[PDB]
RNA sequence: CAGGUCUCUCGUCGAA
RNA sequence: GUUCGACGAGAGA
């Protein structure tokens, strides 16, 4: 992904836009019970805590592009993932309109909650003066997208964000990228049936986890994934992919049924344009993280790149044996004979890709299920069942959450959501995260779910 | 007044 | 207590 033009909006027929510069994030009552290394992430140029060029740290993911054509490993790559996905029976026809809009199985409708993008954003209208769950009119948006068109320019804001200390320094927040209404509709009309087909169907045949309920699908990756493990961590994955693997998506897609009509929508994400503030910039490469299908798209580029890295280094290997399942870039693999990653690695970096030792390690190491995560989450067989496994969400990032609010007037619920993440921890971590939060007057206030019932709750789920 | 795509889950409500 | 629907929150990518 690489940058390629800076103009000003002005001269490109565009407003400036009113991006927000505040957090929502405040301490909470739970701030002082518990250690944290997070803070709020740095949104604006302005912020005391910066050691850094905050706009030079932003826009740093885009590394550039390798301008490389695609090869012989990519199209076997290609070959091998489109023939899983071919089992599955993937529609290229368009999604119904109203589904597309309004929700059907394996699909859920647009949010309504959140910003409708350009030119809404700048005409001070919401997706719900346009849209309605109750109602299901199509009649206002046929008109707002005949009006407005397609393809309008994504708008950048800072997303707000705990991050840690070092990278509040650096500056280094995170950016997000708003889909217009429009284009969001148009994709979901056109890959709707696509999405939904893997929104059904998370495990080793799609390669993806995007529709898993962790609760319930970790007890099957182990069954999955019988081989030895392998896992890694991208830096910048998104912002890092170069042309040459939307080449690649645009081929697969091609080769599910779809027509140059349909893969040229991955055009207007591969070669994009963006708003930001005052300024409207054009990007060669790179997902634009907001845009329809970024998730699925990310997922599908993931199981393309490892066959290739496998490919390429390992040459003659044979991936009937191979399983993986990514969402977007997080990816947890097995190979029935153990691969090198560091060297997968040195191939990526060949490729624009630059990856990492598993969890910010700093060897590439043995991954194994004890250490291997995935979602953030460990693996744990119960004690009892040993074929029923814990996702373990680490302790410490349920603390880092509980610490800040964007709203004080959601503390129960908020506090709630983490004890579902907590009790995977066992029953004695469990009860001592109950005894800290009981700790402050704030806490001995809140209904909170007994680890006995949690469990309960959970061994039912497999029945 | 402004802040994406999505998935999962919890909670409140409410219809048969 | 199921299934379904609308709202809010949390987490993950
Ligand atoms: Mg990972």
């Amino acid at each position: 992904g690489e940058i390629e033009f800076i103009e000003s909006s002005k001269d490109a027929g565009f407003p400036v836009i009113n991006t927000p510069s505040k957090t929502k994030l405040e301490p909470s009552v739970f701030h002082q019970v518990f250690e944290g290394n997070k803070e709020p992430a740095v949104l604006r140029s302005g912020d005391p805590r910066l050691k850094a060029n905050f706009e030079e740290a932003i826009f740093s993911k885009y590394i550039g592009n390798v301008n490389t054509h695609v090869d012989e490993y990519m199209l076997e790559a290609v070959d091998h993932y489109a023939g899983q996905l071919a089992t599955l029976d993937i529609s290229t026809e368009p999604m119904k309109l109203e589904d597309a809009v309004y929700g059907t199985e394996g699909l859920e409708a647009l949010d309504l909650t959140t910003s409708a993008g350009y030119p809404y954003v700048a005409l001070g209208i919401k997706k719900r003066d346009i849209l309605s769950k109750k109602t299901k009119d199509l009649t206002k948006l046929k008109e707002c997208m005949d009006k407005y068109g397609l393809n309008l320019p994504m708008v950048t804001y800072v997303k707000d964000e705990l991050r840690s200390i070092e990278k509040v320094a650096k500056g280094k927040s995170r950016l997000i990228e708003a889909s217009s209404l429009n284009d969001s509709v148009a994709m979901r009309q056109t890959f709707g049936n696509l999405y939904k087909t893997f929104h059904l169907n998370p495990g080793v045949v799609t390669g993806s986890a995007v529709g898993c309920d962790p609760d319930l699908f970790w007890s099957k990756i182990p069954v999955m994934l019988d081989g030895h493990l392998i896992a890694f961590d991208y830096s910048g994955y998104d912002a890092s992919l170069s042309p040459v693997w939307f080449a690649c998506l645009k081929m697969i897609l091609e080769k599910l049924g779809y027509t140059h009509k349909e893969t040229n929508y991955i055009d207007y994400l591969c070669n994009s344009h963006h708003l930001y503030r005052d300024k409207h910039y054009f990007v060669r490469g790179g997902m634009p993280s907001g845009c329809s299908g970024t998730s699925i798209f990310n997922s599908m580029i993931n199981n393309i790149i490892i066959r290739t890295l496998m490919l390429k280094v390992y040459k003659g290997i044979d991936l009937d044996q191979f399983r993986m399942i990514a969402y977007g870039d997080d990816v947890i693999a097995s190979y029935p004979w153990p691969i090198d990653a560091s060297l997968l690695a040195e191939a990526g970096k060949g490729y624009g890709l630059i990856m990492t030792p598993a969890d910010k390690g700093e060897c590439f190491n043995e991954v194994t299920w004890t250490n291997v995560t995935f979602l953030k989450r460990y693996f744990r067989a119960d004690e009892q069942y040993p074929f029923l496994v814990h996702p373990v969400m680490p302790m410490k990032d349920i603390h880092e959450s509980i610490r800040w609010t964007k709203d004080p007037k959601n503390t129960q619920d908020h506090v709630r959501s983490l004890c579902l993440l907590a009790w995977h921890n066992g029953e004695h971590e469990y009860e001592e995260f109950i005894r800290k939060i009981r700790s402050v007057p704030v806490g001995r206030c809140l209904t909170l779910p007994a680890f006995s019932t949690l469990r309960r709750k959970w061994l039912d789920s497999f029945g």
